[PDB]
């Protein structure tokens, strides 16, 4: 019976449902036993940068409440010089660890997810963030509709229970020495996934091999025949190196896939 408060409110922990670093992620009850997740982060012992990346994602966090139900809600948030607590809606579980449950995948069902995603990232970039590192980890299942969790702004804690460089796109890969098309192309990655059952380039076991077939144009990505054959063009236009070539997102909320 570990308990938080924040703003003046109780909540008691059920479970940590994920950590890492200076920070960690519970699911918990308020006195009306009404299920949240409460993120935290100890502030002592967090460094500088983290401090000013998790500043910015809170801000852009509450902004963006208002224009989209596809974003996570948060509730209210406590900081200090100390910690951070925030309380968000708490979702039944993230993309990424039910589509290791390995089950099929109503095809309604996929395109209801492909549209949720479009419209969260779509949201962010109105308002000129691009994500960077969208995976299906960073999308939270809640009654049936697909919500964003991060912004890939702060950095990143780790699934905990009681039991990747596959989503980069080529232009990051050739920066080393961005465009919301960055985005697409990790939004192709998941949809490929939610298609195929594996990501294009999932099959490269050296990582050195797999960042060049990700940059190389004479690397074919397989695109097998499927019944819905506008699917297949979306999973097309997504993947394409060339991020000018490569639609963009406003494109993909008027496509046939989506609109019918
Ligand atoms: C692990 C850190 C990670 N997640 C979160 O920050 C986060 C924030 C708000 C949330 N509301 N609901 C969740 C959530 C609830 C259930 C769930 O699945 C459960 C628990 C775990 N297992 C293995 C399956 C059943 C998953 C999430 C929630 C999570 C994070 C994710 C993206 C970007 C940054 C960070 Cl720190």
């Amino acid at each position: 019976n570990e308990c938080i408060s924040v703003k003046g409110r109780i909540y008691s922990i059920l479970k940590q449902i994920g950590s890492g670093g200076s920070s960690k992620v519970f699911q918990v009850l308020n006195e009306k036993k009404q299920i949240y997740a409460i993120k935290y982060v100890n502030l002592e012992e967090a460094d500088n940068q983290t401090l000013d990346s998790y500043r910015n994602e809170i801000a852009y966090l509450n902004k963006l409440q208002q224009h989209s139900d596809k974003i996570i809600r948060l509730y209210d948030y406590e900081i200090t010089d100390q910690y951070i607590y925030m309380v968000m809606e708490c979702g039944n579980i993230d993309l990424n660890s039910w589509l290791k449950k390995k089950k099929s995948i109503d095809p309604w069902e996929r395109k209801s997810y492909w549209k949720n995603m479009l419209e969260a990232v779509h949201t962010i970039h109105q308002h000129g963030i691009v994500h960077s590192d969208l995976k299906p980890a960073n999308f939270l299942i809640v009654d049936g509709m697909l919500k964003l969790i991060d912004f890939g702004i702060a950095n990143q804690m780790q699934p905990d229970t009681t039991s990747t460089v596959n989503y980069m796109p080529p232009e990051a890969i050739k920066d080393m020495s961005i465009s919301p098309k960055s985005d697409v192309w990790s939004l192709g990655c998941i949809l490929y996934y939610m298609t195929y059952g594996k990501t294009p380039f999932q099959q490269i076991i050296n990582q050195i091999s797999k960042l060049h077939a990700i940059i190389d144009p004479n690397h074919e990505i397989e695109f097998p025949d499927i019944p819905e054959k506008d699917l297949q063009d979306v999973l097309k236009c997504c993947l394409k190196r060339d991020p000018k070539q490569r639609i963009s997102i406003p494109e993909l909320l008027a496509h046939p896939y989506v609109q019918i």
